[PDB]
């Protein structure tokens, strides 16, 4: 029974969203105390989850530098497993796992189309979850191949349902926020409508939210289908519809997952995840 004030200091950065209007917490570099979260963590012997899908040349080009730097970096001092999904395994690099880590690597069918390729790692996380992460971890992230971990990333990131603010929009008005603004499409948001924009390169929970946040997102993927629309971010478009609807209990700041193109502006305190430069001429096969 952890309560906010055990570890969340809002008045540590004054000058950022730190509360939601439905009292979560959006955790930035400071307001966190993590070794109190580190030893109740480790009181109750929790093991985190780790899902990354790399499919194509996402594979030579992400999935080694990801796995390095997660190893070095994910909820270090806790058990941590990586679930590695790939369409040819005989490509999976192999590096050499830390204290406290240990992974599994699974075959993929690889879809046509990138497009449905990042969409469809909806399907395909709700399966295993069903099948064996939900006895396994107490939580699971799921994530993006091309980003890189920077620094720790650890329990101050834990929670019931964890979304991931996006870098170039959090200090954005919601009309300005690129959601589906199509009313045929599933994840349609309204203007008028919004609190964030969130990232689908990071997101999390328990294994049960997550199952929820991702079954309900790939309803939407296949309902758009049988309605020939495809949304403008794809399953990102449809994350941000679920999380309007289904509040987080916790937002990472950007801090999390940032865009060094941008910068580094002020509010961006200790980087802990960087996004990779975009190579869509190799590791994409279509438009
Ligand atoms: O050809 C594909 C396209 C997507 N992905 C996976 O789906 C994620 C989402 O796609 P991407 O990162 O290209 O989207 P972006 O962040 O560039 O919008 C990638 O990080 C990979 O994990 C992949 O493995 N191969
Ligand atoms: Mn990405």
């Amino acid at each position: 029974k952890l309560k906010l004030s055990d570890w969340f200091n809002p008045f540590k950065r004054p000058e950022v969203v730190t509360m939601t209007k439905w009292k979560a917490p959006v955790v930035w570099e400071g307001t966190y105390n993590r070794a109190v979260l580190d030893n109740y963590y480790a009181k109750q012997k929790i093991t985190v989850g780790l899902t990354v899908f790399a499919v194509g040349r996402y594979i030579e080009h992400y999935l080694e530098e990801f796995l390095t730097s997660a190893n070095k970096h994910f909820m270090v001092g806790h058990p941590v497993i990586f679930y590695i999904m790939v369409d040819d395994v005989s490509r999976m690099p192999l590096i050499e796992l830390g204290p406290l880590r240990s992974f599994k690597v699974f075959k993929i069918k690889p879809e046509k189309r990138w497009q449905d390729i990042s969409m469809m790692r909806m399907k395909t996380i709700g399966e295993h979850i069903v099948a064996h992460i939900q006895h396994e971890v107490d939580f699971l992230f799921c994530m993006d191949v091309d980003q890189v971990f920077q620094d720790k990333f650890g329990v101050e990131t834990l929670g019931e349902s964890v979304a991931q603010l996006q870098a170039w929009w959090y200090k954005a008005d919601p009309n300005d926020f690129t959601y589906e603004r199509r009313k045929e499409s599933a994840a349609y948001i309204p203007f008028g409508e919004g609190d964030f924009y969130y990232h689908a390169a990071i997101f999390g929970g328990t294994p049960t939210q997550v199952l929820n946040i991702t079954q309900e997102c790939f309803k939407g993927i296949l309902k758009d289908k049988k309605n020939d629309i495809e949304a403008q971010w794809h399953d990102e478009s449809h994350l941000n519809k679920y999380f309007l609807l289904n509040k987080p209990t916790k937002i990472l700041s950007p801090e999390y997952c940032w865009d060094y193109h941008i910068g580094l502006p002020a509010d961006i305190k200790l980087v802990k995840m960087s996004w990779q430069t975009k190579e869509y001429n190799v590791v994409r096969n279509n438009v």
